[PDB]
Formats: structure tokens, C-alpha cells, sequence
């Protein structure tokens, strides 16, 4: 066992490289440095910049090792700006800012409303109902602009899609995004859940205290978004127990059972929405630029998802379980495209990665979007080929949604409402890439396409 003083890396040059990252770019390619970090110092290398310190491996197998020793409490890193707000406000922590015993107690209580395959299959009508209101708006699209073609950047409309179907899950309600003209409510509303990830992003590494004393418009900003959400929780609250005196939705079962205060309600029911809508239209953004610029990919997901339809007799929950390719392709999209660059783990007890020994309470982080494209790992990884998923086995190698007690809590929400949005888009529409021109990958908040990607919708 090597010492820790001995792992490669820049760890060495902690303020040249602060300086380094904040002189030109850095806050956009941190998905391409990681890539050069591991071609040029291997498996494993040691980061620091400024007071930001971590260990970073690339090989599944040390995956493996770093999750069995996160504890029983995981920590990861946190969101500096979300935390902010709770603590200005005075709001409690959700489930995804708490830790501790905090966590574990609120986490095993969510598990039951939001990932149990129980409540999954209550969601898969929810889900197909907006997933079949998105296929209606394409069609008129489509009419307006005649030939039996639309080209259009997706981005918004996608947007609109994730956020529709999580608060449709979450809040019992339709916010009515996917209409010609949703009322102001919704109009504001979605304005704010914008604004509040668009603030974000520059407070992820400026401490959001400077910006407050400051008196930034970045914060207040933040503020105001924040406030908007919370209040929309509330007004869904006194909806509901006015409705006491079926319940569909996480919040209204959540007040029933009422083993959470109102108080951690509210927050973790703001936390699920703020996780899931960015994450998951995304997501999709990349899964129908891949497939347009993979029709051969398409085709086949389109006959799998065709054959589905018909020997399942319109039994959704039979449909759902008819589509592995369907599972494969999200889970090949989330290879070239991880939501997060990297998953973090502060560890709890001194571990040895790589012949290296790593204290205790060291961070150490798994760079997922250097995984998926490196060839070690995955042969031909440039190759958006979701076979590669099929009848092999990985687990350790498919991390996009996390992994242990702390993954994602709304991965079958996102899988359902993904499977499901591809399957009604698939049944009436091919898409195809306006221009196989090349689409480049950047960095903010999640990784997105440095400029917006064009997409043509046609009838079949
Ligand atoms: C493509 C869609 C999505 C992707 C790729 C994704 C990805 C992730 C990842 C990687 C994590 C951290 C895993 C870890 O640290 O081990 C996470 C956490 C989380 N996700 Fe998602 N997510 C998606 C959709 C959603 C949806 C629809 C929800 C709805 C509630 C959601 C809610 C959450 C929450 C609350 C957490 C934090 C849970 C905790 O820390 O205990 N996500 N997600
Ligand atoms: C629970 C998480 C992982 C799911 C996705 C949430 C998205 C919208 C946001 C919220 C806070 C953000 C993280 C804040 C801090 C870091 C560490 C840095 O080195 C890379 C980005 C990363 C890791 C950001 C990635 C995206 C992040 C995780």
C-alpha cells in the first residue's frame, strides 16, 4: 500500500490551480477536464483547487470499493445556493440537503411514496396521460406548418414535459405547460422553476453569502424563484386539506399518512420537483438527438416498442416490462450524457484504491462522463449503440442514476416517464438530425449542448 502523499495529480498547485480555473472557461469544460486528468495521470488521480480537495477514479471496480464504505449516512456534495435559501428562510432541509440519521429517517419514509413498485405502477396512468397530451401538441405543430414536417429546437417544449409530468406525480394537478396558452399561474410558474436553476449555476462555486452581502441580483433572483416554488407547495397544501373535509400524488398521500411534518413535507416535496425536471428533459434531449442521428437505432427501438403495443393489449404495466431496449437506449444515453459528471462520496473509513491508501473522511468522487467515453471500459464508446446494454450481465458500469441507499429516489419516475414519453413519440413520429453536422457537449449544472439542437418531427 502506497502512501496517500503519493497518489498522482495537480493536488500540489491547489492555488495555481484555482487560478487556472478561473482565468478563462474552467466553470464549462469540468467534464473535459476530467477526462485529461485520467488520460495523463491514470485510474486515479488527486485534485485540489483552492479548498476543493478529492480523489478521483475512473474504473468500476474501484467504483464498487468506494461505495461499500460511504457509511450508513452517504454525504455528498452539497448545493451550496438550495442551502442558502433554507437557512435565509428558515425552511427545513429535504431529502436531498439532509444528513445524518435526518436523511435515513426522512429517506425511508420517501422510499415508500416515490420509488416502491407499488406506487410506480399508480404512476404510469399519470405519466402516459402527459406523455399522450406532448404527442397532440407535435401533430398540430405539424398541421401549422405543413409538408407532414416540423424542425424545431425541443429544449423548451422538453422543459415543459419534465416539469408537467413530475408535478403531475407530485402535486395531483396538471400545470397545463404543453397547452397554446397555459394560464399565468403556470406561465410564472415555470419562469421561476427557470430562473431558480439559472441562478444556480453561478453560485455553485462563488460562495452564495458574497453574493447576498453583495446584495447580487443573482441572489435575489434565487430568492424570488425559490419563494415562487415554495409557495406553489403551499397552495397545493390548502387545496388538499380542503379536499379532507381518490389522492392521487406523493404530497396528498404523504399529509394522509402524516409520519413527516408538514414542515419536511413541504421541503422534500420541492426538492423531488427541483431534481427532476432539468435531470429528465435533458435527458430526453439527448436520447432524440442520438436516435436522429442514429436512425438505424430508432428503427429498431420503433419495431421492439410497435411488437410491445400489440402483445400487451393496451396493458401498460405488460408494455413497460415488453421494452428492454427501450431501458437499454436510456441507459446508453445516460453513458454519454451522465446527468452528473461525477458521483461523490465522503468516506468513512481509510479505504486503498489503486494501491493507494485514502483516509477517512476524504472526498472521493467517480467520474462518470469519463467512464462512458473511455474505451477501456467501454468498446467504441463514440457509438450510441444501446445493445451493448442488452443480455450482458454491469451495474457498476450503468451508474447513471447512482447507486446504494442514497441513488436517485426518482429513478423509476424518470425510467417510466422517459419509456414512456419515447414510446408515444416513436409510435407517430421519426426524427431526424436537420444537419449531421457536429453537436458539442458543455457544462452548467448539467452537461448541455453548447448550441441548440435542431430536430425534424414527421408523421409516420
Ligand atoms: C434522467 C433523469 C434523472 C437522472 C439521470 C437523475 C440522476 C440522479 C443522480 C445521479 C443522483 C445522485 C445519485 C447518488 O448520489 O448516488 C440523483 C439524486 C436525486 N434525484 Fe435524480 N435523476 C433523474 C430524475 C429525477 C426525478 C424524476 C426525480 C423526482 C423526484 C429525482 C429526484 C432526486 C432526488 C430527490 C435526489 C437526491 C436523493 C438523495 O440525495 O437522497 N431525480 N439523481
Ligand atoms: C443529486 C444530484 C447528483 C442530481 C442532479 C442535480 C443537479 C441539478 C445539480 C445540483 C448541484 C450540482 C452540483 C454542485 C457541485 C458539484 C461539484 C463539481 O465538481 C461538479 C458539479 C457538481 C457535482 C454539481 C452538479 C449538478 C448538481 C448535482
Amino acid at each position: 500500500v502506497r502512501p496517500f502523499d503519493e497518489i498522482p495529480g495537480n493536488w500540489r498547485n491547489g492555488w495555481l490551480n484555482l487560478y487556472r480555473f478561473w482565468r478563462s472557461n474552467g466553470f464549462r469544460n469540468l467534464h473535459h477536464i476530467m477526462v485529461k486528468n485520467f488520460n495523463k495521470f491514470g485510474p486515479i488521480y488527486r485534485e485540489k483547487i483552492g479548498y476543493y480537495e478529492s480523489v478521483n477514479i475512473i474504473n468500476p471496480e474501484d467504483a464498487a470499493t468506494l461505495f461499500k464504505a460511504e457509511g450508513l449516512f452517504p454525504r455528498r456534495l452539497r448545493v451550496e445556493p438550495w442551502v442558502a435559501y433554507r437557512d435565509y428562510r428558515n425552511q427545513k432541509y429535504g431529502v436531498l440537503l439532509k444528513n445524518g440519521e435526518d436523511w435515513r429517517s426522512n429517506r425511508l419514509i420517501l422510499n415508500k411514496e416515490v420509488i416502491s413498485p407499488n406506487v410506480i405502477q399508480k404512476f404510469v396512468p399519470l405519466l402516459n396521460e402527459v406523455a399522450q397530451d406532448f404527442v397532440s401538441m407535435v401533430h398540430k405543430q405539424i398541421e401549422r406548418s405543413g409538408r407532414g414536417k416540423w424542425t424545431v429546437d425541443l429544449s423548451n417544449d422538453l422543459f415543459r414535459f419534465a416539469l408537467e409530468s413530475v408535478c403531475y406525480v407530485l402535486y395531483g394537478e396538471r400545470l397545463g405547460l404543453l397547452q397554446d396558452n397555459p394560464n399565468p399561474e403556470s406561465q410564472r410558474f415555470i419562469d421561476s422553476v427557470t430562473l431558480m436553476f439559472k441562478t444556480t449555476s453561478p453560485m455553485l462555486y462563488i460562495p452564495p453569502g458574497l453574493l447576498r452581502r453583495i446584495n447580487s441580483k443573482i441572489w435575489r433572483d434565487h430568492v424570488e424563484a425559490w419563494d415562487v416554488i415554495f409557495n406553489h407547495a403551499d397552495k397545493c397544501i390548502q387545496k388538499i386539506y380542503r379536499q379532507f373535509r381518490e389522492y392521487p400524488g406523493v404530497l396528498a398521500n404523504l399529509l394522509l399518512q402524516g409520519k413527516l411534518p408538514i414542515e419536511d413535507i413541504k421541503a422534500s416535496i420541492t426538492e423531488l420537483m427541483a431534481g427532476g425536471v432539468d435531470t429528465t428533459s435533458m435527458t430526453l434531449l439527448w436520447t432524440l438527438y442520438e436516435l436522429a442521428r442514429n436512425p438505424h437505432v430508432q428503427e429498431e427501438l420503433r419495431a421492439e416498442i410497435l411488437a410491445a403495443r400489440q402483445q400487451a393489449q393496451g396493458d401498460l404495466s405488460k408494455m413497460l416490462k415488453s421494452v428492454p431496449l427501450l431501458k437499454a437506449a436510456i441507459k446508453e444515453t445516460l453513458r454519454l450524457y451522465p446527468v452528473a459528471v461525477s458521483l461523490q462520496r465522503y468516506i468513512t473509513e481509510d479505504i486503498v484504491l489503486q494501491n493507494y491508501h485514502i483516509p477517512a473522511g476524504t472526498l472521493v468522487q467517480v467520474g462518470l462522463y469519463a467512464m462512458g467515453r473511455n474505451p477501456e471500459i467501454f468498446p467504441n464508446p463514440e457509438q450510441y449503440n444501446p445493445e451493448r446494454w442488452l443480455k450482458r450481465e454491469n451495474h457498476f458500469k450503468s451508474l447513471g442514476f447512482g447507486f446504494g441507499p442514497r441513488q436517485c429516489i426518482g429513478r423509476r419516475i424518470a425510467e417510466t416517464e422517459m419509456q414512456l414519453f419515447l414510446i408515444h413519440m416513436l409510435q407517430n413520429f421519426k426524427i431526424e438530425t436537420n444537419s449531421m453536422a457536429e453537436v458539442k457537449t458543455t457544462f452548467d449544472l448539467i452537461l448541455v449542448p453548447e448550441k441548440p439542437i435542431l430536430l425534424t418531427l414527421r408523421p409516420i
